[PDB]
């Protein structure tokens, strides 16, 4: 498949292409795409990966270039089929992150695109630093969660990942090595912020720096009335400047029979408060549990001080009385909570399983409509394994000149929805309802008039992808033709063709 000349470079000694090779960059997180790259490349530096570019895009017969992270992505994302996949990991074969930490200066931590966020929190904390917004999931690249925004609890307050760096190293689809930033080449810095790894492979990214708390006082408060837990959910990431407030605001939606139906304890909830969940669930009849998901960071803070703090915050709520359950846990510990789930589901063996996720961003002035439409009507009675995950974000902390979409209204309205449909399929034939659901929420959103925008995007024709970039899209186009002209890079995104 590959030119022939490929074998005879420099960096041939960092290509294999042994079956066992191909095998671990042939599939990803979703577990339903399958499609083996020619070549897995693995890259002792950034220049590498310029050369493997520079190579294919000068080629006779260019090839597809995949960077793959960790794989985390559910479409086939990160998948090359008659090309190469880049194993960045490769990258970090010796120190990859520096903190500078230098005083009478803004602290800052420079990271390759390669490393995770969960050894990026390891290196700052030593300094007594953390960046500021995370994703759930810590085991992601750099250069993973950048492409797209990289959402979280924090993202209120801060804004998404995208909107916390100062600056990265991208390697266009050229071959060519470009540091940008907000003043220096900046069309290329906007564009590869949520950029779907379309215009480069970004080698480093310089991440914005906070003091790090050292505890967290974590909470989740049950709610009946969907009304109440948005009007909540809004109120927590509306008074930022308050001193009584949460650093971290999140959501979920539990559908009656995955409380009544689902486990006997969680890494959270024990026996006793699953038993009054259930119990709430159906005091008049079924209903879903609509959960605030709130944590509240201190340093060295007294035990009593926490408690007041919090107290004076969840006196100002709305969750059914006697329904708040709390934890308290190091920084750490909080923001690498889902490792233990990961470790609970490995056990169960419903890890590796498919995962047809979908995402989406939905206007707030349509939230009680998308719930009637979806949670009270699709799937009032369904049982998936996984989570629905349901909060607001402030739309005046994303910059709307990167390439990452989010809700367009005509009133303006700053806050929007992240609602977020991870469910598992414990068994490969578990599949087609839970695509069928997707299909039906998206269906749902067209007919109801609801605009929304999908969060990790997923379209295979370009009319999906026009509606999705709306008014950017020309721009996006105009930037692809300058920066990846062979439309080599992530052809698994399925939004550019070859030409
Ligand atoms: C699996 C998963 C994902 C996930 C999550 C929890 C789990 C269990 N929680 C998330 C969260 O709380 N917030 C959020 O914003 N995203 C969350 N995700 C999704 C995840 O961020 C993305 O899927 C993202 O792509 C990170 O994943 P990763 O590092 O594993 O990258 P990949 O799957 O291999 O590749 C995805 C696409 O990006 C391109 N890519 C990869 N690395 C680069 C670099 N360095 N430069 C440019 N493009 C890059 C791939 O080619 C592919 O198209
Ligand atoms: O995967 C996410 N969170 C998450 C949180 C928990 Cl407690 C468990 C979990 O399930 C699983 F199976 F253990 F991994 C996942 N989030 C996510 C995913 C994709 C895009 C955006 C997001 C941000 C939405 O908050």
């Amino acid at each position: 498949g590959l030119p022939g000349d490929l074998f005879g470079l420099g960096i041939a000694s960092r290509i294999r292409t042994d079956s066992n090779s191909t095998a671990k960059a042939a599939t990803d997180f979703g577990q339903m795409v399958r499609a083996a790259p020619e070549a897995v490349f693995h890259p002792a530096t950034p220049a590498d990966i310029a050369a493997l570019v520079r190579f294919s895009a000068t080629s006779a017969a260019p090839f597809p270039v995949a960077p793959r992270g960790q794989g985390h992505s559910w479409r086939g994302q990160a998948l090359a089929p008659g090309g190469v996949v880049v194993d960045m990991g490769s990258l970090g074969r010796g120190p990859r992150i520096n903190v500078s930490a230098a005083t009478g200066a803004e602290p800052f931590v420079d990271a390759g695109g390669e490393q995770l966020w969960v050894d990026v929190l390891r290196a700052t904390l030593r300094h007594g630093l953390a960046p500021r917004v995370w994703t759930d999931y810590l085991r992601l690249t750099v250069g993973g969660t950048l492409s797209n925004a990289g959402i979280g609890g924090q993202a209120f307050r801060h804004g998404p990942q995208i909107a916390n760096v100062h600056e990265l190293d991208v390697v266009t689809g050229t071959g060519e090595m470009v540091t940008c930033s907000m003043d220096v080449n900046s069309d290329l810095f906007m564009a590869a912020l949520g950029g779907l790894g379309q215009f480069g492979v970004i080698t480093r990214a310089r991440i914005r720096l906070e003091p790090a708390p050292k505890r967290v006082r974590w909470v989740r408060l049950a709610y009946t009335d969907v009304a109440t837990f948005t009007k909540d959910q809004e109120f927590l990431i509306s008074n930022r400047t308050s001193q009584v407030g949460f650093d971290y605001v999140e959501g979920q939606v539990q559908l009656n029979r995955s409380l009544v139906e689902g486990p006997k304890s969680t890494p959270f909830f024990s026996g006793a408060d699953l038993a009054r969940l259930a119990g709430l669930a159906s005091r008049t009849g079924p209903t879903a549990i609509y959960y605030i998901e709130g944590a509240m960071y201190y340093t060295e803070d007294t035990a009593i001080s926490v408690d007041k703090k919090m107290k004076a915050l969840l006196d100002q709520l709305s969750f059914e009385p006697g329904f708040p359950f709390t934890k308290d846990v190091t920084f750490v510990q909080f923001l690498d909570r889902v490792r233990e789930e990961e470790r609970v589901l490995r056990s169960a063996g419903a890890w590796e399983v498919p995962h047809p996720w979908l995402n989406l961003f939905v206007p707030r002035s349509r939230i009680l409509d998308f719930d009637d439409g979806v949670f009270k009507a699709l799937l009032k009675d369904a049982n998936p394994a996984g989570i629905i995950l349901m909060y607001p974000m402030n739309k005046d902390r994303w910059d709307d000149r990167m390439t990452a979409m989010t809700p367009a209204t005509d009133d303006d309205d700053n806050v929007f929805y992240a609602v977020s449909f991870l469910w598992s399929a414990l068994s490969a034939d578990d599949v087609p309802q839970l695509e069928r659901w997707n299909k039906a929420v998206l269906d749902f959103c067209d007919r109801s008039g609801i605009e929304c925008k999908q969060y990790l995007p997923h379209y295979t024709s370009q009319d999906g992808w026009r509606r999705h970039f709306g008014a950017k899209w020309s721009r996006i186009a105009e930037l692809k033709a300058r920066y990846d002209p062979r439309a080599l890079l992530s052809p698994g995104q399925r939004i550019f063709p070859v030409p």
